[PDB]
RNA sequence: ACUUUGCUCGUUCCCGUUAUGGGAAAAAUUUUGGAAGGUCUUGGUAGGAACGGGUGGAUCUUAUAAUUUUUGAUUUAU
C-alpha cells in the first residue's frame, strides 16, 4: 500500500486496509476440465420389451 | 307446515280443584349479545384522519427455458 489507485487522499485510503491475504487450501471438488454430469446415459428401449 | 278439536304430561303463577283440567308467562333459573359502575392488571401518552400526484421502496405477473445467477455438464462415470 505504498501508493494509491484510488481517487481519495491517503488518510482515507489508509482506512480501507483489508485483511490479511488468504491462506491457501487443497481442493475437496473437481477440477474445472473434468466436471461433467452424466456421460453414458444408458438407453431408453431396452425397457419398452420387458 | 298452517287451522280447529278434546285427551295425556309439564318450568313458573292463579283459578275450577290439589284426581286433574283451564288460563298467563319467564315476571323465579341459565346461556348468548349490549349499556353503566366497581375491583385487579397490562400498554400508550405527540401526533392523527381525509384528499392528492408526471413520489420512493417492497411483493406479483409478462418479456425470460437461448453464452453473465433459477428450467442442469461438479453423484467421476465408459
Amino acid at each position: 500500500m505504498n501508493y494509491n489507485l484510488s481517487k481519495y487522499p491517503d488518510d482515507v485510503s489508509r482506512l480501507f486496509k483489508p485483511r490479511p491475504p488468504l491462506s491457501y487450501k487443497r481442493p475437496t471438488d473437481y477440477p474445472y476440465a473434468k466436471r461433467q454430469t452424466n456421460p453414458n446415459i444408458t438407453g431408453v428401449a431396452n425397457l419398452l420389451s420387458t
